[PDB]
């Protein structure tokens, strides 16, 4: 599924990330955007052979597991497939372990590069949320 900015926005604020661990939805929204354009079904090769799936591109080495990602670590405790539903739950969860392990969103490289220090709050405007 790909996701309208609103309907995304929506989405995520009624599970609970607006604000969450002191980030502003806009953020999450911008990092979507440029992570997976939106996109749950995104899928990109690492170089190191690992994976990003999903609207997060959440990576295997770490948070999930695919099965093809030797001596990874699986820390949300789920298969990787599942971050690529149409219903967002299973990112939105393992987003909130990632982002409170002590590095906040600077674990999305986009976010960090596209979304940081700026005008975040832009990703939210117009939004009946
Ligand atoms: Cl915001
Ligand atoms: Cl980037
Ligand atoms: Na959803």
């Amino acid at each position: 599924k790909v996701f309208g900015r609103c309907e995304l926005a929506a989405a995520m604020k009624r599970h609970g990330l607006d604000n969450y661990r002191g980030y502003s939805l806009g953020n999450w929204v911008c990092a979507a955007k440029f992570e997976s354009n939106f996109n749950t079904q995104a899928t990109n090769r690492n170089t190191d052979g690992s994976t990003d799936y999903g609207i997060l591109q959440i990576n295997s080495r770490w948070w999930c597991n695919d099965g093809r990602t030797p001596g990874s670590r699986n820390l949300c405790n789920i298969p990787c497939s599942a971050l690529l539903s149409s219903d967002i739950t299973a990112s939105v969860n393992c987003a909130k372990k990632i982002v409170s392990d002590g590095n906040g969103m600077n674990a999305w490289v986009a976010w960090r590069n596209r979304c940081k220090g700026t005008d975040v709050q832009a990703w939210i405007r117009g939004c009946r949320l």
